């Protein structure tokens, strides 16, 4: 397949957290308008991650999914506190193509299988946040607050066994940096799974995306570098095509 470029949007109370610099938009903090714009200039898939306070979270997330599905024609994923099958199910039925889970999947891996039984493996994305600890890649939950003691190597294999469709590999060792994706981690994981691997954390310039695809990533996901216009999505795709990467061009 072609290599995918994904844009992630953090959301709270129906707004893009910290907005975006796209002066041309009516509302640069409007997740729907911004995702529609990204879909027009060349992003392949969108991810939305909600951090709304529990009282309004369920209906805020369902309303977002509904508005996005009407307005955009590329696949999109929703996540943020999805803890059970009925919550994932209503978000998929309401419009999302995929649901993203992490901590809830670590604590109950059968939740992967439960969702895949009704919506297909392709509807399940498992985010794996990993960090070096004493020379081993370990899995972390609760926004990186908890070292689970589960080896990355073992969790990847279990996630595919349980029926997940894709893995987002987020390197806590690259959080808040602009040094590049964790290509050592990507090369570690690549021989362990047949599933699509989405690289996350570390992006600072176009060349980093090339490095991630040489490391075996099937997609690369970024956020602030896009929203704050440090990297132009069309220039990135032109750059990657120029140097031999198969990406989808318009």
């Amino acid at each position: 397949l072609a290599k995918r470029i994904d844009a992630a949007l953090i959301m709270k109370d129906g707004r893009v957290v910290k907005g975006s610099n796209f002066e041309n938009l009516r509302d640069s903090g409007d997740p729907v308008e911004l995702g529609k714009f990204y879909s027009e200039i060349g992003i392949d898939e969108l991810s939305f991650w909600d951090i709304t306070a529990s009282v309004e979270k369920r209906k805020t997330m369902l309303e977002l999914v509904e508005k996005v599905a009407e307005q955009i024609d590329i696949p999109f994923t929703v996540g943020g506190g999805i803890h059970d099958f009925e919550t994932a199910s209503e978000l998929i039925l309401r419009g999302a193509d995929k649901v993203e889970i992490n901590t809830a999947a670590v604590e109950n891996p059968s939740l992967i299988t439960q969702i895949a039984q009704t919506f297909g493996s392709q509807a399940v994305v498992v985010y794996i946040a990993a960090k070096r600890v004493d020379g081993e890649f370990m899995v972390f939950t609760y926004s990186g607050k908890k070292n689970t003691g589960i080896l990355l190597r073992d969790w990847v294999v279990e996630v595919e066994k349980r029926g997940a469709g894709e893995i987002v590999l987020g390197s806590i060792d690259r959080l808040g940096t602009k040094s590049g994706y964790d290509t050592e981690m990507i090369r570690f994981v690549r021989p362990l799974t047949t599933l699509p691997i989405i690289a996350h954390r570390g992006a600072g310039k176009m060349e980093h995306f090339l490095e991630a695809f040489l490391a075996g990533a099937d997609a690369a996901k970024a956020d602030s570098v896009f929203h704050f216009r440090e990297i132009d999505v069309r220039e990135l795709k032109e750059y990657l095509k120029k140097h031999g990467v198969n990406v989808r061009l318009e």
